[PDB]
């Protein structure tokens, strides 16, 4: 599923991500925009052989099991496939563990490089929320 901007904002809110660990909804929308262009089915191989999965590009190195990332962890206790679903529940539950891990949203390198410090409220502007 390719989400629309306000549509994703509303799903993120429904799943309790808005201001989770202090990060406003526009931060989450911005991270999703630049991680996956809002496409739940996005996947991207890393040079180290891990893979990033879903709307928030969650990495098999730590967070999910794909069976092909030697020595990796599965801290969200889920198959990486569960992160590609049209329903964002698994992605949201895992992102909550990620953003609690110590470095906040800096875990998402595109959030750090493209969202952090910017006018993130633009991302939810005009949305019936
Ligand atoms: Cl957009
Ligand atoms: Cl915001
Ligand atoms: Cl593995
Ligand atoms: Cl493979
Ligand atoms: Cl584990
Ligand atoms: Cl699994
Ligand atoms: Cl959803
Ligand atoms: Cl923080
Ligand atoms: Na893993």
């Amino acid at each position: 599923k390719v989400f629309g901007r306000c549509e994703l904002a509303a799903a993120m809110k429904r799943h309790g991500l808005d201001n989770y660990r202090g990060y406003s909804l526009g931060n989450w929308v911005c991270a999703a925009k630049f991680e996956s262009n809002f496409n739940t089915q996005a996947t991207n191989r890393n040079t180290d052989g891990s893979t990033d999965y879903g709307i928030l590009q969650i990495n098999s190195r730590w967070w999910c099991n794909d069976g092909r990332t030697p020595g990796s962890r599965n801290l969200c206790n889920i198959p990486c496939s569960a992160l590609l679903s049209s329903d964002i529940t698994a992605s949201v539950n895992c992102a909550k563990k990620i953003v609690s891990d110590g470095n906040g949203m800096n875990a998402w390198v595109a959030w750090r490089n493209r969202c952090k410090g910017t006018d993130v409220q633009a991302w939810i502007r005009g949305c019936r929320l």
